C-alpha cells in the first residue's frame, strides 16, 4: 500500500501546455485548488517581461509546484514521493530502453515514475523522470532516471542496477 498515492495521482491531472504558440490550455489556478487545496506558497517569478506565477502544495514531506503563464501550466514538479509496488524492471528492461523510444511506450514498459519534472517553452518540452520503486535487483536503493526531449528518450541513468 502506497502511502500519500492520491497527491501524487492527482500529480497527474496536472497538464503542461502543449500550445507553442500561445500557452493556452494547461491547467489552471481553479483546477488546482479544486484537486489540492490552497497552496502552502506562491510566488510572482519575473524575467524581462514575462512573469509566471509559481504555486506550491506541500504533503507528507511530498512536494508539487506548478508555473503558470496567464494562468496555463507551463512546468510541473513533484518530488520526494515513492510507490510501494512490486519489483518488475529488471536490467534487461534498462538495457531495451533507446534513446528515441517514447515517454508513452516507456511508461506503458515500467508503469508511471515515481517523480518526474516537465517544462515547455515555445522551442522545446523536456521532461525528468525516476523510477526509485518497482524494480527488480539485489539492491533496495537502486533508481533510473530517464531524460526526455519533446516526448522522446535523450538520456538514461542508472543507480546500483546494473
Amino acid at each position: 500500500k502506497t502511502e500519500n498515492l492520491d497527491f501524487r495521482l492527482s500529480f497527474n491531472k496536472i497538464k503542461v501546455t502543449t500550445d507553442q504558440n500561445h500557452f493556452s490550455g494547461g491547467t489552471s489556478i481553479e483546477q488546482l485548488k479544486q484537486w489540492f487545496g490552497d497552496p502552502n506558497k506562491s510566488e510572482q517569478r519575473n524575467a524581462g517581461n514575462i512573469t509566471l506565477d509559481s504555486y506550491t502544495w506541500v504533503k507528507d514531506g511530498a512536494v508539487i509546484n506548478a508555473q503558470l503563464y496567464k494562468n496555463s501550466t507551463v512546468a510541473r514538479s513533484i518530488s520526494n514521493f515513492s510507490f510501494s509496488r512490486e519489483a518488475k524492471i529488471g536490467k534487461e528492461d534498462y538495457d531495451e530502453l533507446k534513446i528515441g523510444e517514447s515517454y508513452k511506450k516507456i511508461v506503458e514498459k515500467l508503469g508511471e515514475p515515481d517523480v518526474l519534472s516537465q517544462s515547455m517553452s515555445s522551442d522545446k518540452e523536456e521532461m525528468q523522470t525516476v523510477w526509485s520503486s518497482g524494480i527488480k535487483t539485489k539492491s533496495s536503493s537502486a533508481t533510473i532516471e530517464l531524460y526526455f526531449e519533446n516526448g522522446l528518450l535523450k538520456n538514461k541513468t542508472q543507480k546500483d542496477l546494473e
